[PDB]
């Protein structure tokens, strides 16, 4: 057996720690930090629990790895941007598999795998595809922002990079920012774009062409001589450019004493929403600058089928007219195309590298732990919460549904990457013309600007979307069918797109059978699906995690395991 640990995440100046375990090609462990520590976005830290977790699920010591892998080039970049690279390989691994966590005879190879070539593996080797054109875009690698390549035979080679100061990736981020969403949700920032109305895409800074973008407002070339990325440089030249072409000026953020919670709490001075038109300006630019790299790289290449990973990647909206395009055939993109991925993709070029084949992911993102109905039950009988053994919890789930109540849903393994496919959810009716102001306003606490995405079976899924295909990570956006788009509200955006969870019976039975179930009661088996966890929350993990979440929210119900509590 062939063996191959990848990791993200290093104590210095790092965000989004992961751990997986290729075992012959196959995924038998994959874990985010963040969800284990409960510390969002694995800041400044080893993939310590993540990798923990990884060689526990497979009953696998560190002597028992072929390699270790790790996703960005750290030699390179201490090296470039900090006077050199102070570690022997030991004294690395030491780092990213503290002995006293992992404990090993002997030191396995290590590997530092080039950022966007992780990147570029965790959406090639993982795609079910034998060729395609892949792009990366991301905030930055050790030192481009973009990376052009064409994937084929088993190989990733290199055609064109752009420099870190043109990110697309920052550029994103630093709007996010100064709408006072915040550079680490812009997730929320794409989200309001469709709220607002776009005047002008360039927002005076972008020139366009069919290959992609300029930026003549900064020097391609400029460089942070004292950390080792771009953000600060383009902070700079984002902001004071916003400040000068756009009406609002930056929104602040305001820490103040709130007696009702007995804490210092963080808010903004103005409401975000007041710059929904700056959402919808950037998110414009954003896709017209994608369009014009995926058809840059397509034509090169000879290839339809296009590869998608960076952190721009995490872009459903982008995505899902991407791939209307007609320049692209057919598509893929990884749950874990941000940089929660290098971990699995310097795993997946290393085992490349050593003579594996890697197999597909399968329309599932389930590898993180999961627990027995043992495990569940000692969860259970700690908090002291009545609790049933349904006879059908599948049928109960959907009926719950039908009826407008919020479940929990906690099933099986993890899911990894920043959406909720059904082992960590909270279900709601798609049907509910209030559902999405319920769970906004009263349950997780968010925007009442915030659109909700739907789960449903890949066997309907050509009669309620404009597209016919799988969509396994609720990572493309697409336009509902004119029938479902009323018949649906809790689950349409403001421009009648959605975000969907195809569901086979193959990738998750019990979900399945649960939406079947659903079907049969609201005609159509579809629901609204969102991560189980308070708002700004990591995803809940654990039993005792779901149940923390379950009491702290007004929730309905939570079937955890074949359990069903009920409030
Ligand atoms: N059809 C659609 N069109 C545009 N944006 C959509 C969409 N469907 C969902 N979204 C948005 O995708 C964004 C998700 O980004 P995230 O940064 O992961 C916040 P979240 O994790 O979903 O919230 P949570 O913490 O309350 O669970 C949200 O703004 C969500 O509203
Ligand atoms: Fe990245
Ligand atoms: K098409
Ligand atoms: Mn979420």
């Amino acid at each position: 057996h062939m063996r191959v640990l990848g990791l993200n995440g290093w104590p210095r100046d790092f965000h989004d720690a992961s751990a997986a375990l290729l075992v012959d090609g196959r995924i038998a462990a994959f874990a985010e930090e963040e969800r284990l520590t409960r510390k969002k976005h694995g800041y400044n830290t080893a993939p310590v629990q993540a990798a923990a977790f990884c060689l526990a699920q497979a009953g696998l010591t560190v002597d028992d790895l072929d390699a270790v892998a790790f996703g960005w080039d750290l030699p390179a970049m201490y090296r470039e941007r900090l006077g050199g690279w102070p570690h022997s390989d030991s004294e690395a691994l030491d780092i990213l598999l503290p002995r006293d966590v992992f404990p090993r005879r002997t030191d396995p190879p290590l590997h530092f795998v080039q950022h966007h070539l992780a990147h570029a593996a965790s959406a090639y080797y993982f795609s079910g595809e034998d060729r395609g054109a892949v792009l990366i875009v991301d905030g930055q690698g050790e030192e481009e922002c973009v990376t052009l390549a064409h994937a084929e035979g088993g190989k990733i080679t290199v055609l064109d990079t752009v420099p870190g100061a043109w990110s697309l990736g920052f550029f994103y981020e630093h709007v996010s920012e100064y709408t006072g969403l915040g550079g680490d949700n812009p997730g929320k920032l794409m989200g309001l774009a469709a709220h607002g109305t776009t005047v002008d895409e360039t927002l005076s800074a972008f020139a366009f062409d069919s290959d992609g973008y300029r930026l003549n407002l900064i020097d391609p070339q400029a460089r942070d001589p004292e950390d080792w990325d771009e953000y600060s440089v383009t902070e700079r030249a984002w902001f004071a450019h916003l400040e000068r072409i756009y009406r609002l000026p930056p929104n602040e953020f305001v820490r103040r004493y709130d007696p009702a919670k007995g804490r210092v709490v963080r808010d903004t001075r103005r409401d975000p929403y007041e710059y929904r038109d700056l959402a919808a300006t950037a998110q414009a630019a954003l896709e017209r600058a994608v369009f014009g790299l995926a058809d840059s790289v397509l034509a090169r290449t000879g290839e339809r089928t296009l590869f998608v990973a960076g952190g721009v990647g995490l872009n459903a909206t982008m995505n899902g007219k991407l791939l209307t395009r007609s320049t692209v055939d057919k598509m893929f993109v990884p749950p874990v195309a941000s940089d929660i991925g290098v971990s699995l993709g310097a795993a997946a070029a290393v085992a490349v590298e050593l003579g594996d084949r890697i197999a597909p992911m399968g329309d599932t993102a389930a590898w993180g732990p999961e627990f027995s109905p043992d495990q569940v039950r000692a969860a259970l009988d700690r908090t002291g919460l009545a609790y049933r053994e349904p006879a059908n919890l599948e049928r109960e789930v959907a009926a719950l549904i039908a009826s407008g109540k919020v479940v929990g849903w906690a099933q099986g393994r993890g899911e990894v990457g920043p959406r909720a496919l059904g082992q960590r959810s909270l279900l709601g009716s798609a049907h509910s013309p209030t559902m999405r102001d319920h769970i906004n306003l009263r349950v997780k606490d968010r925007e009442w600007w915030r659109p909700f995405a739907p789960s449903m079976l890949r066997s309907v899924s050509d009669q309620v979307l404009e597209v016919d295909a799988d969509f396994p990570y609720m990572i493309m956006t697409t336009k509902v069918r004119a029938a479902y788009a009323e018949r649906l509200p809790s689950v349409v955006h403001e421009d009648w797109s959605t975000r969907p969870q195809t569901v086979t019976e193959a990738s998750n039975p019990r979900y399945h059978r649960m939406l079947t179930e659903l079907g049969d009661l609201v005609g159509d088996p579809v629901c609204l699906n969102t991560s189980f966890n308070d708002r700004g929350e990591p995803i809940v993990s654990s039993p005792a995690d779901a149940l923390l979440t379950f009491s702290r929210l007004p929730i309905d119900a939570l079937a955890v395991g074949p359990y069903l509590v009920t409030k």
